[PDB]
């Protein structure tokens, strides 16, 4: 049929990244858990339609936006398109509870399901709290944004936006297209970087274990996560020690409470080198970082290690581990890590039309076992650490006993990095 001969000669391929976030979803059709989503709480008055108008050029400006998923013969394909959009603007300040309430529409929206060749694909939205108190909620399927590309829209909204309010035209955007993103993933999916890639990983993965984890359980993730989360004073260094820090942490105490010495962690990073770090869109992978608990080590040791670690790896960064883990062979459902580190160094902050704002994660994509989310504007004295964990695995007051004690062991170890991880009292 024609119609088939169309969609292929007017459509590309999905992505390494993306296909992987095909399969995965395809297992679970109905379950949301392919969401990311965030709020921003601007501290002043916002007119609705010239932030409409400025969605709408940002629109325009990052493509992925307008991206359509078309099923075919060779799986799901993408196109530009012409996605069905509005921001809803909703004033909740006569309500009982306006924050709780705005709270509950913004979950209502992204525990929907999202059919990704029917779309909307993202949500915008405009809730009103209180006076001169507004929040912007911004949701995306992971398909088509990732972490960092959601804070390069968010940022370039409250620029043009500013200019707007002041009836100035906004300088032109710096983003690149989708398309070149596309384009250059299906170059490198044939590349000999990939190939050198391939080889360091297989080589620095292949004598694994299986993933040391706080669960009881290992399951497939099918529910949204559960959060639970804590503000840290940052007296409890830059973004590569903030992370060296973190997962030193998290691997020492994993090994207190399993006794497991190999600890392999998963690391989000970006993967976004040259052009692409101006490309909204879907990049990012998740590393194995391993580290080897020795008899006596510290946090100095360990630190080390995590230092090697990222220093060897962090060029190989584009090959897919979901790929790693076919070409080493590992039985189907079996993971590499359980647990994530997802250290997330974006600022935070943002300006709209003179009035100060701050984002606020909702969502940060599946929780398969536990995934620690630390989220910290570069030079801040301040730290968000979410735990975010499958339901399936943790209770809510397990986790935030978990939760507890880890801050807890953590600052411990920031308070003396010489002394052995196994001579330090926990919280239990
Ligand atoms: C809607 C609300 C949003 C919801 C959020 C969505 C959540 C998701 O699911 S998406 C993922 C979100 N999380 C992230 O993006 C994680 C970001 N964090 C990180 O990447 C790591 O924690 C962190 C901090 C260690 C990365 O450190 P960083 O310094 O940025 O490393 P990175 O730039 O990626 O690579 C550096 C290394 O790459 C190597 N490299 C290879 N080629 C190059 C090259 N052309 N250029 C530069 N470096 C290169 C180098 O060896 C370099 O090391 P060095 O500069 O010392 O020589």
């Amino acid at each position: 049929s024609h119609m088939d001969a169309s969609v292929m000669s007017t459509t590309y391929a999905l992505s390494a990244a993306q296909t992987e976030i095909w399969l995965a979803q395809q297992l679970y059709p109905d379950s949301p858990v392919y969401n990311i989503a965030q709020y921003t709480v601007i501290e002043g008055v916002i007119e609705p339609a010239v932030f409409e108008a400025a969605l709408r050029q940002v629109i325009d400006e990052a493509d992925t936006l307008r991206l359509q998923f078309i099923d075919s013969d060779d799986g799901l394909r993408q196109r530009i398109g012409t996605p069905a959009w509005s921001m809803p603007v909703l004033d909740l300040t006569a309500q009982a509870d306006p924050q709780a309430a705005a709270q509950a529409w913004m979950r209502a929206d992204y525990q929907q399901p999202v059919n990704l060749t029917q779309g909307p694909l993202f949500c915008y939205a405009l809730l009103k709290v209180a006076p001169a108190q507004w929040m912007w909620y911004q949701r995306y399927h992971v398909i088509m944004m990732d972490g960092y590309g959601a804070y390069l829209i968010a940022q370039r909204v409250a620029y043009v936006y500013s200019a707007l309010c002041e009836g100035t035209t906004p300088a032109e955007c710096d983003f690149g297209s989708i398309l070149q993103l596309l384009e250059s993933d299906a170059q490198y999916q044939i590349s000999a970087q990939r190939a050198q890639d391939e080889a360091y990983w297989l080589k620095h993965c292949a004598n694994w274990s299986e993933p040391a984890t706080l669960a009881s359980r290992s399951a497939p993730v099918l529910q949204q996560r559960l959060r639970q989360t804590t503000y840290l004073a940052i007296q409890a260094p830059d973004a590569r020690r903030l992370a060296q820090f973190m997962t030193a942490a998290m691997a020492a105490y994993l090994y207190r409470f399993t006794g497991e010495q190999d600890v392999v962690l998963g690391l989000p990073v970006k993967v976004r080198f040259g052009a692409d770090r101006h490309i909204p869109g879907m990049k990012s992978n998740t590393l194995p970082l391993r580290l080897t608990m020795r008899p006596g080590m510290n946090l100095s040791s360990l630190m080390q290690q995590a230092a090697q670690e990222m220093q060897s790896g962090l060029r190989h960064q584009r090959y897919p581990s979901e790929a790693l883990r076919r070409q080493l062979g590992m039985p189907s459902g079996q993971r590499l890590f359980g647990t994530t580190v997802n250290v997330m160094p974006f600022d935070l902050d943002l300006s709209f039309g003179g009035y100060s704002a701050t984002n606020h994660n909702l969502l940060n994509g599946p929780a398969e076992d536990l995934m620690l989310g630390v989220y910290w504007t570069p030079g801040s004295h301040q730290l968000r650490i979410d735990f975010d964990a499958n339901p399936a695995c943790y209770t809510p007051e397990g986790l935030g006993a978990h939760q507890r004690r880890f801050i807890r062991f953590m600052q411990v170890l920031a308070a003396d990095a010489t002394q052995p991880i196994d001579s330090i009292d926990l919280l239990d």
